């Protein structure tokens, strides 16, 4: 079947990165998008899983991604790779690991165990390394003799503030979940109102892909240990660091399939791991208008730096996902803008690729967390912006600088552009007072083609990874479960920009 959307995404990533492929990205056939018998859409697995229930009294997606996680890991035979945004996984994510290395052991297994974590310059871990792997070696028990831990904590550029953001679970090389969700009981578990996430499961050669990717991660961090400003690590057992644990399970054989679904896995090195893909011809020229509401304190990779696209292939992975929609695209963000400064205020050659899809009447929705969501710099579901105007008013001024006058752009922004808070019911708000916070890094286009992952669309550097299915019978999974819904609910608090009806 043909992948358009695919090939078109391909080509970009080939151009812009070609030295990493097969670590940093790599489009893999044959997946299968991982349900559970009797729940074809179960793949997908939204958090806390209440469209239209503003008790969400049972969180049933919640239950079911940490059974989904529980079972992955309990199936282990050889390697389990998790990586988050920090804290180390604790409450329920906790457990999971736990109660699936347990079952693994019981099963005559000796698994190696990856456990990376990002850390900001400015967060303090109240769990250290050393710390996080003897509180699991003493939930393990008897277990932890089998079990080889590396623990590791990381932070790849003070200055430009990267260090991992990609949240994978990664086992055997064979099953892969990845998406928005961070294994932090505080903003899933433990809370009287959750944030609304998304993540995918799969199994095949895109499962290989995300560990060669986390290879790459380790590669680093098992060298950059000699830098403990850096890195934090915590080995069990006497072990070494493990930087090439995928390729060590990989072996010589090419991955087996599990299905016929084609999957672009990419990811992106952030700053301070590898300069340049420096077998990249990439020449881009790069965008002249800069945003005249704010500059930049530091260098702007984000719209301004050449080297950091080749080693960042995922960002223009998700600008080529959105140039290739030939009728419609949706994206559903915690944040289409970030704070700045520090960061740039919006990817120019983003807004600059929706502009040209308004004008060319190529339906477009954007759902962000609503705006009333204030929290502190990293807190899932905050929003970054004070109203939607900022989206609408920067698509305008794109459309201007595109178009040429401000009454076309008016008929292209007002007649094919839908803008709206999210919502998961008909409430506003939590029953606490507190309104409803998004936290998807998900983007479709045609019913044909779409992301999940970690990465979101608002400017940030760090390391991240997600997963591009081309598959309209997924994808109208997607429609179904999620992308329909969240319009469903979220239209309520759609947005009119200036200038229109
Ligand atoms: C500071 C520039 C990068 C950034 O702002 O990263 C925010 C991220 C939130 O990511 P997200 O939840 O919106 O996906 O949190 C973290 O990585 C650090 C937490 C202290």
């Amino acid at each position: 079947p043909p992948t358009p959307h695919l090939d078109a995404i391909e080509r970009s990533l080939r151009d812009t990165s070609p030295g990493l492929e097969g670590s940093v990205w790599q489009r893999t056939d044959g997946n299968r998008l991982d349900a559970p018998d009797g729940d074809p859409a179960g793949w997908l697995l939204q958090t806390p899983g209440c469209w239209g229930d503003a008790g969400c009294k049972d969180r049933a997606g919640t239950r079911r991604l940490l059974d989904k996680m529980t079972r992955n890991i309990a199936d282990a035979r050889h390697t389990v790779d998790i990586s988050s945004l920090a804290p180390f996984p604790n409450g329920g994510f906790e457990d999971a690991v736990v109660d699936g290395l347990k079952a693994s052991v019981a099963a005559g297994h000796s698994p190696r165990v990856r456990i990376l974590v990002g850390a900001a310059p400015i967060y303090h871990l109240n769990v250290v390394p050393s710390r996080y792997r003897d509180e699991l070696i003493g939930k393990l028990g008897a277990a932890a003799g089998k079990v080889t831990l590396n623990v590791a904590s990381m932070t790849t550029s003070k200055t430009s503030l990267s260090w991992n953001h990609s949240k994978l679970l990664v086992v055997d090389g064979k099953t892969a979940i990845t998406g928005g969700i961070n294994t932090n009981k505080d903003d899933y578990l433990d809370t009287a109102h959750p944030v609304s996430d998304v993540d995918m499961a799969l199994s095949g050669p895109a499962a290989r892909s995300a560990g060669k990717y986390l290879d790459t991660l380790w590669d680093w961090t098992c060298r950059n240990a000699s830098d403990p400003a850096k890195v934090w690590l915590a080995t069990s057992n006497g072990a070494s660091c493990m930087p090439s644990m995928e390729q060590d399970e990989a072996g010589s054989a090419p991955a087996e399939p599990t299905g016929d679904v084609p999957v672009i896995a990419v990811g992106g090195l952030g700053v301070g791991i590898k300069e340049s893909d420096p077998s990249s011809g990439y020449h881009p020229d790069l965008p002249t208008a800069p945003d005249t509401k704010c500059t930049v304190g530091l260098h702007d990779n984000t719209n301004a730096d050449r080297d950091y696209d080749t080693v960042n292939p995922e960002e223009n992975a998700l600008r080529s996902l959105i140039a290739s929609a030939r009728s419609h695209v949706e994206i559903s963000q915690q944040d289409l803008n970030a704070t700045c400064p520090p960061l740039p205020r919006y990817d120019i050659r983003t807004y600059d690729t929706l502009a040209g899809k308004l004008a060319a009447g190529v339906k477009v929705r954007i759902v962000v967390s609503d705006p009333a969501n204030r929290g502190a710099v990293g807190s899932g579901g905050r929003s970054q912006i004070k109203s939607l105007d900022e989206i609408s008013d920067t698509l305008r001024t794109r459309l201007v600088a595109l178009t040429g006058d401000n009454e076309k752009a008016s008929r292209a922004l007002c007649g094919n552009l839908q803008l709206a808070s999210f919502r998961s019911s008909d409430a506003a708000k939590w029953a606490d007072g507190k309104p409803y916070a998004l936290h998807h890094k998900l983007v479709s286009v045609d019913d044909s083609a779409f992301y999940i992952g970690s990465k979101n669309l608002y400017p940030a550097w760090l390391q991240d990874f997600g997963y591009i299915v081309e598959s309209p019978a997924a994808a109208q999974q997607l429609k179904t479960e999620l992308l329909d819904p969240e319009w469903k609910y979220s239209q309520q608090a759609a947005a009119t920009p200036a200038g229109c009806p």
